[PDB]
RNA sequence: GGGAUGCGUAGGAUAGGUGGGAGCCUGUGAACCCCCGCCUCCGGGUGGGGGGGAGGCGCCGGUGAAAUACCACCCUUCCC
């Protein structure tokens, strides 16, 4: 068959014609999650934007009230006293020039990269073509560059997420784990949707949230009413 | 409503986009063989069937701008 027996059994638990409330979705995706790990819960939105024009990009960050439910390995690149600041703030790795070389030679065992602005000339130039095509190059709009590197690191450790519409006009994010209490998933979902609506482009035509689904890593989708 | 389609070069080879992913599939029948329709960039791909009877795939590494299982929302080019 096109799917395995685990997946096939899940399919009957979702009504394809029903649009669930967020509360119903939060409860349901915990029944759906069946893989042998703590499946990541996801939200997908089909946006009423024109992804061909830069003034209708939907890009941003948000801290979920209850975070991400996974460790985030953070690499910090810094100088001066920021180095030890990054360290005591709990960055998994902290370094300078030599850290840059290490990455530049193929080291990638980290989940996020953050930097002080006074290494970004070097990081940008040398690591741009390496971290770029993988969405890891630090950026102060994404809240990953700045001299308060302690706060950035903690913000990210505490699972602050990014969202960026794809070129087809859909957007996607992780919003929690299927092991979370349902009310805490609901909170994270509403928090993410609230952030998307905060970034609705001024000139976007039509309904902004054309479709919104909740799913988890390995299971079917649940279509939801974003305004519930 | 339903069904297909996604290949420069390098690379197992047919890598549409992004997000999730460290697991996934398998006597609820793996690999493999065989037949037919469709598609094809003529490499193969894809959907279904006739057999088979125990493992196959991913991750890591490698190539690459991008990495592959599995899952989600989409988009392209089409056809009932």
């Amino acid at each position: 068959p096109k799917h395995g027996k685990r997946y096939r059994a899940l399919l009957e638990k979702v009504d394809p014609n029903k649009i669930y409330t967020i509360d119903e979705a939060a409860h349901l995706v915990k029944e759906l999650a069946t893989a042998k790990f703590d499946e990541t819960v996801e939200v997908h939105a089909k946006l009423g934007i024109d992804p061909r024009r830069s003034d209708q990009n939907v890009r941003g960050t948000v801290s979920l009230p209850h975070g991400l439910g996974k460790q985030v390995r953070v690499l910090a690149i810094a100088k001066g006293e920021k180095i030890k600041e990054a360290e005591e703030a709990g960055a998994d790795y902290v370094g300078g020039e030599e850290i840059i070389q290490k990455i530049l030679d193929g080291w990638m065992d980290f989940d996020a990269v953050v930097a002080t602005p006074d290494v970004m000339g070097a990081v940008g130039s040398k690591l741009g073509r390496i971290l770029g095509p993988r969405g890891l190059l630090p950026n102060p709009k994404a809240g990953t560059v700045g001299f308060n590197i302690g706060e950035i690191i903690r913000e990210i450790k505490a699972g602050r997420i990014e969202f960026r519409n794809d070129k087809t006009g859909a957007i996607h994010a992780p919003v929690g784990k299927a092991s979370f209490p349902p009310e805490k998933l609901a909170d994270n979902i509403r928090a993410f949707i609230r952030a998307l609506e905060a970034h609705k482009p001024e000139g976007a035509k039509g309904t902004f949230l054309r479709s919104v689904y909740v799913t988890t890593t390995m299971v079917p989708s649940v279509r939801i009413n974003p305004h519930s």
